[PDB]
């Protein structure tokens, strides 16, 4: 019968299904480029109030959005409208991340289109009951005001209708480059969201030295709260040492991590990578965070890498570490006796 | 017209569509019954958060909940998983459903599925208009605390989004038949639910020696609040007179009816059934429940009954007689001056 | 790509499309007469609890509302009715208007179907995204209290979800033809409401001697709250200057203009229509509303005036300046210092 036959097939589904959704023209940028590098086991949909951008995009599904509202011409740098454009179009949205077991929502914030409809597509995503993740960016400071307090509002925003919330602040970019030109700023920018991005759907998806369940998966990320990343590699023959105190020391984990309860790590190099390094990386990541964290971690082999082991963390639960301003994220400063 | 044609042949319509879902284990398993042994003008449709459940069950429809948060594994007992699994499926649910005119809500209540399930569908049913009518069991003590506190949490949620709510508490069947062992249990619970739900449905559907207008059917059941049943049957020749007092002396009704409001009576027997035997079943009754009491009866004939007449009682409007506790229901105890 | 020539065709839309509504008797005979007499560039919807009246009426679509609550067999008169019958059927009615830019929700307010339905029409338009404008009108006194508290109560409810609300009370037809019977009562009613509802639409989508921007037009009416009409017309000469004033003397507006904003005016004239004569109208209008008041316009020729130029005015937010009671709308009467 049908049916039966349907409900047998279901339980022989080996891995968990995955939708990318990027938002606005930073997001669908970030799409462009999954599409066509490969992204493991996982459909991209990209959505926009502007028809333009959505036209030289890259991707599995388009969806414009306030259509009726903005009428395929933007929308100018103003969260409120982007937010109403996604809710005229709920249930295309829905529609297209129906059927996801996980939904990841990237977008950089601090315009309209990404700024509002990015906390739409996440609270539809919840309704549905998939594992719902974010990994968006916090504008550079020379961009200004206006744009750093729309992207903070969005963020806060973002949060309540999250699973785990992953934040990259672009301004720490500069610690990694200290002297980059605004021309390769968001050239960089794109790297460091990609690898994020692929990163943690490789975890995920990609075939390693140890399997990653995601059941585990989604229990750490269930409560992820707020996150942060860091990312490290090296080149020398110390490598996994070395990769795993860069990523600690990246300036993008910009927070007291020792409180902190899960992680995700990703551990990626060339043929010769072993178990015996992602393990040395965990204990070296393990020993920083609380004493009864949850880790999750993975090991993949990857052909371009030749000689190199690069290490992605993603440290979650970190919210009360860190204060929210119309200006910025701070590390929080808590009150004495 | 096509349209024209299709608003004509609706006036043209002259059966009530009623749909029967049954709702974890116990109500799978009541509607495989149902469907074998045919219940007159009614589909049926199945769901669970259990797989191999739903597999061996046979039903006109199947619905596998909550596949993204249980993962056609159960749910192990637990109602807030078989809630967020039912609301998690209300859109396919719902598609189930949208045509009827009315629907039975079934389950045994104390485990995970129905428990938690069964108030989702009934409120689903209400939204698009269906007069909605649940037909559950309470378990038996010996199954424990637990499971009855979750079946009297279960009933307390289900209240509020039915028109109609019958309860038969297991518990009772002991006094029917007073040693019986835990064997054959279930197999008369089972035998109980059965009569109760396809009593129901053929004295609204069946053709009898009298009709039934599903106006007067709505009309009562729209606000029958908590309903309990009595079940009595005569092989005589006295029969009428023999099986509603059976019926009205039935264990099962266990509550005071005297200000009781509508009630539905469902009268069965051989060939030789006569409106006569019907009536002196419905006067009977009658002087027992409010002067004002609306009740709504009907009489079928069933070739398998060769020399009994078998009588059924659901009546309405009882719930300020009883008290809902979380070790089951007990008679009420007004407060005196 | 089949989605990106999808994507470039609609940025070459052309025509904002328009759907009309016609809800319960009075709106459905509207409906009927639209489509039969034409109505340049708008889709009709009729929708009705009563199957027969639905079956002779003529439109492009027609929906059934509250099959299970009414059977097809009207609502008697009863708002409550009305609404419970379109909450139930608020899928198919929002699938019917989906696609629209704009929506138009007529009827006659008083009874059970058109009072207690529009207002839901008007919610689902409004969460689509659409610009939803009503016009209706209010029953003559004749008629009696019970059916003008409904009718107040109903306009009150409409209000609330929708961006312009044009009402005409039927009372004052008499005004305009003092001795007139009941017989052509709604003879006239029939009229008024066809060139109420024909004037906005082809304003909006008829090609003129001047261009109207359908963006210009959802500036002003996203925020029309109450509005109110004037119909004049000048078979002179002097056309213009006569049409205008009888416009604007019309017993069909009646309220104090002077603090209006917003109003949109529709010139329509035979072949020797002159921009010339829309200004005079524009200005002797746009003299008696606020200094800062928006104005809409555009001028439209009819070969069927032969020698005639008809002036349509609509002046929007009115409502500080009216009076809601049981009995019917009395011009406010401002509280002294
Ligand atoms: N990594 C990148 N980040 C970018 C890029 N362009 C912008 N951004 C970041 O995102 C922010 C603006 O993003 P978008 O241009 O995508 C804004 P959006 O399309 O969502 O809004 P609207 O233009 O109003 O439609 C900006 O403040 C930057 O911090 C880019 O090419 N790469
Ligand atoms: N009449 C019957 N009642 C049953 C039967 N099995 C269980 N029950 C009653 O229903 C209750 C448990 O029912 P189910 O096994 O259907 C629980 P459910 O499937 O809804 O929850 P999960 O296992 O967590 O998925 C139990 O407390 C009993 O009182 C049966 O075969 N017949
Ligand atoms: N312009 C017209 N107005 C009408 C006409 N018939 C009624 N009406 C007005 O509308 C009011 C009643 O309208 P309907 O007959 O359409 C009421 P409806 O169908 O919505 O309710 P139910 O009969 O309960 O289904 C009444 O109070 C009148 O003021 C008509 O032929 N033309
Ligand atoms: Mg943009
Ligand atoms: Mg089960
Ligand atoms: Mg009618």
């Amino acid at each position: 019968s049908p049916e039966d036959k349907e409900l047998l097939e279901y339980l022989q589904q080996t891995k968990a299904k995955i939708t990318v959704v990027g938002c606005g023209g930073a997001g669908n940028n970030t799409i462009t480029r999954l599409k066509m590098e490969g992204i493991e086991g996982a459909k991209t949909v990209a959505i926009n109030t502007d028809a333009q951008q959505l036209i030289r995009t890259k991707a599995d599904k388009k969806i414009l959005i306030g259509k009726k509202l903005t009428r395929g011409l933007g929308a100018g740098g103003n969260p409120k409208i982007g937010e109403e454009a996604a809710k005229e179009s709920a249930e295309e949205i829905k529609a297209a991340i129906q059927d996801s077991d996980m939904v990841f929502i990237t977008c950089g914030l601090g315009g309209g289109t990404g700024t509002g409809s990015a906390p739409v597509v996440a609270e539809i995503s919840k309704k549905i009951g998939a594992l719902t993740v974010a990994v968006v960016t916090l504008p550079f400071v020379m961009e200004g005001k206006v744009r750093m307090k729309n992207a903070m509002e969005g963020l806060e925003r973002l949060k309540q209708h999250t699973d785990t919330l992953v934040v990259i602040p672009n301004e720490k970019l500069f610690e990694i480059v200290p002297n980059m030109p605004l021309k390769l700023a968001f050239k960089v920018a794109d790297e460091v969201l990609i690898n994020a991005v692929k990163g943690l759907v490789e975890l995920i998806t990609k075939d390693g030295l140890i399997n990653v369940d995601f059941a585990d998966v989604k229990a750490v990320m269930n409560n992820g709260g707020l996150a942060m990343i860091g990312i490290g590699e090296s080149d020398s023959e110390k490598r996994a040492k070395e990769a795993v105190s860069m990523a600690l020391n990246s300036p993008l984990l910009d927070v007291d991590i020792d409180g902190a309860t899960g992680a995700l790590i990703h551990v990626m190099g060339p043929e010769d990578l072993t178990l015996e390094e992602a393990r040395e990386v965990v204990a070296t990541v393990s020993s920083r965070l609380d004493p009864n964290a949850t880790i999750i971690w993975g090991a993949t082999i990857d052909e371009n890498l030749e000689n190199t082991v690069r290490v992605l963390l993603v440290i979650t639960g970190v919210q009360s570490r860190i204060e929210f301003t119309d200006t910025g994220l701070k590390r929080k400063k808590l009150e004495l006796t």
